[PDB]
């Protein structure tokens, strides 16, 4: 079926947490072994959340390459994200390896350091300018340059530098500040702008490595981002932009990392947004 009137019909018969279980009965299960070996439980934040072996990111580190990180390879819209999830005091410096050997331009952050008065990720980056980071079990050090705080959220210019090299590079933050403690947002504007701010600064584009996205356990918002960019490009590639199924492009999207969009809220979130959008564009 078509999208929108696909969702009418969802909404009228009340049946979202129905259509959310088949996606979950129905989605890729993979082996995760290196996630779960002893030494890496330090390493993960949540249990149930792991990146699967196929897909995840190596660390150049021959001590221990392991990080909870999985690369999402999109063959038809011709494009790449990392999902991760947000760094733990014990990972900031992990962290920052993976963007400097990924090649990675961009940092998309979707939660508050806290949120329902718990922490959700570590500190990971500089709030002064002159107060630079310096992360010695990986050797980088981490600037802030510059940061432009607007009412749903905050960009920022930050420079790492390889230390053993003294190559830098320039990273740019795309921090959305504004997602609520609880459930999703009403109106997925916001959300559109700032999807379409990170597209303008060439971070999702091919000269770069893979763009970097994050919440704390990095499957749910950072499922939204990534299913409502790639259907959205798909769409404008394709001669019927009505053939685009959003059900089948996320089940794609789960052979690489397990658990993607985690409620039948964020499920219908991501509808809404792929069908205001497809307004936008033309
Ligand atoms: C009721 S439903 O399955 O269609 N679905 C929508 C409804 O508004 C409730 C409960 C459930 C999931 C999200 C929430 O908004």
């Amino acid at each position: 079926m078509e999208m929108e009137k696909e969702f009418e019909q969802i909404d009228k018969s009340g049946s979202w947490a129905a259509i959310y279980q088949d996606i979950r009965h129905e989605a890729s299960d993979f082996p995760s072994r290196v996630a779960k070996l002893p030494k890496n439980k330090n390493r993960n934040r949540y249990r149930d959340v792991s990146p699967f072996d196929h897909s995840r990111i190596k660390l150049h580190q021959e001590d221990n390459d392991y990080i909870n990180a999985s690369l999402i390879k999109m063959e038809e819209a011709q494009r790449s994200y990392i999902l991760t999830q947000g760094p733990l005091p014990n990972t900031v410096g992990h962290f920052w390896e993976m963007v400097w050997e990924q090649k990675s331009r961009g940092v998309v952050m979707l939660n508050r350091v806290m949120e329902k008065g718990s922490l959700k990720c570590a500190q990971y980056w500089p709030q002064k300018e002159e107060k630079e980071m310096i992360f010695e079990d990986t050797n980088l050090k981490l600037t802030l340059i510059s940061e432009d705080i607007k009412s749903y959220y905050t960009v920022r210019q930050l420079e790492l530098e390889n230390l053993t090299t003294q190559e830098t590079r320039e990273i740019l933050h795309f921090h959305y500040t504004t997602w609520p403690d609880f459930g999703v947002p009403e109106s997925p504007a916001s959300f559109l702008n700032f999807l379409f701010k990170v597209r303008e600064s060439g971070s999702l584009s091919p000269e770069h490595g893979p763009v970097v996205v994050h919440c704390s356990a990095g499957i749910g918002r950072s499922g939204t981002f990534c299913l409502a960019d790639t259907c959205l490009l798909l769409m404008d590639k394709r001669k019927d932009p009505s053939s685009v199924d959003i059900k089948k492009v996320l089940l794609e999207m789960r052979k690489f990392r397990m658990g993607l969009i985690q409620t039948a809220d964020q499920l219908r979130f991501s509808y809404l947004a792929v069908i205001e959008g497809a307004k936008f564009i033309m």
